[PDB]
């Protein structure tokens, strides 16, 4: 299989209680590096300058395309447990207005920062055959600061097969029932989250694990779940989704085999109805 990943690459400032670091973050890139395991990944993003080493880790998991822009999307993250987050934003990228028209197996739109227009997921949903999302970037403001968040309509998004959002984003959808979509992943962080296949619920329980800060998560969580979806049953994909997931928060990375995330992934809960 061959992947699209939309959404801007982020220069990320993690602070962690005393303790401050830079280092590359965005949706697109997370969700590009659990997909990277799966298939043949492009990134098409938004930023200015990066790190050379940085760039060198996105070249080495993906082709890039780079929409140019006089700016690169900044996120400040201070967590104060492993979930519990405030996010900042310093600086904001150019939006994303083309896809490509090339062929994909697979277009996940990931944006961070309003980069992607609700309009794209409309052209996306007609060029291209499977479109999956995550709804963060479309639900938060797109000036500077601690970031706020604006409801939207969410009749754009029939037809996306797989869409994930956290359970304080969810509340800012509307005019929206899980049914909208083949699969909706509701996620809870370290708690039990939910999952519904055609409008069916299912509740999952992730694998415990201790971490200092949890960024990425969602996004490897609906990475991943897009590359054990497409060759798994629906049950078994989502616990090797949790468990993928529950590995990469440990080793924050992917660099892991599948036998570890299958073994993992047997002892993951996930209940009907
Ligand atoms: N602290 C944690 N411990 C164990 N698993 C976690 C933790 N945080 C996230 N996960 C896993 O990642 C998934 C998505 O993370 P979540 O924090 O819900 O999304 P987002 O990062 O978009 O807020 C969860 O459903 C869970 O499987
Ligand atoms: O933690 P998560 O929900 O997967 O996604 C995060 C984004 O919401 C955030 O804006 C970005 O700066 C992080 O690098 C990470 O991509
Ligand atoms: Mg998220």
């Amino acid at each position: 299989m061959k992947c699209l990943v939309v959404g801007h690459v982020v220069r990320d400032i993690v602070k962690k209680g005393n303790k401050v670091l830079e280092r590359l973050g965005g949706g697109a890139y997370y969700s590009a590096l659990a997909l990277s395991r799966f298939c043949d990944v492009e990134i098409l993003t938004s930023f200015s300058n990066l790190p050379e080493e940085w760039i060198k880790e996105l070249e080495s998991m993906a082709k890039l395309q780079v929409v140019p822009s006089e700016t690169t999307t900044t996120y400040e993250l201070t967590y104060l447990d492993g979930n519990r987050r405030r996010l900042k934003l310093l600086e904001r990228a150019s939006p994303i207005e083309e896809l490509p028209d090339g062929e994909y197996d697979v277009l996940l739109m990931n944006p961070v920062a309003r980069e992607v227009p609700p309009a794209l997921v409309t052209s996306a949903l007609k060029k291209f055959p499977f479109v999956a999302v995550d709804i963060q970037g479309f639900i938060r403001s797109s000036s500077p600061g601690e970031i706020q968040y604006q409801p939207i309509d969410g009749s754009f998004l029939k037809g996306v097969k797989i869409l994930h959002a956290d359970l304080g984003e969810y509340q800012y959808l509307q005019g929206f029932s899980p049914e909208f979509v083949d699969v909706l992943l509701l996620s809870n962080g370290p708690e039990p989250g939910k999952a519904f296949l055609h409008g069916r619920e299912y509740t999952f329980e992730p694998v415990h694990v201790g971490v200092d800060e949890s960024t990425g998560a969602g996004d490897v969580f609906l990475g991943a779940f897009t590359g054990f979806y497409s060759q798994c049953p629906f049950v078994q994909a989502l616990k090797r989704a949790a468990a993928f997931t529950a590995l990469f928060l440990k080793n924050r990375s992917v660099d892991f085999s599948m036998d570890d995330v299958n073994e993992l992934a047997m002892k993951v809960e996930v209940k009907r109805v």
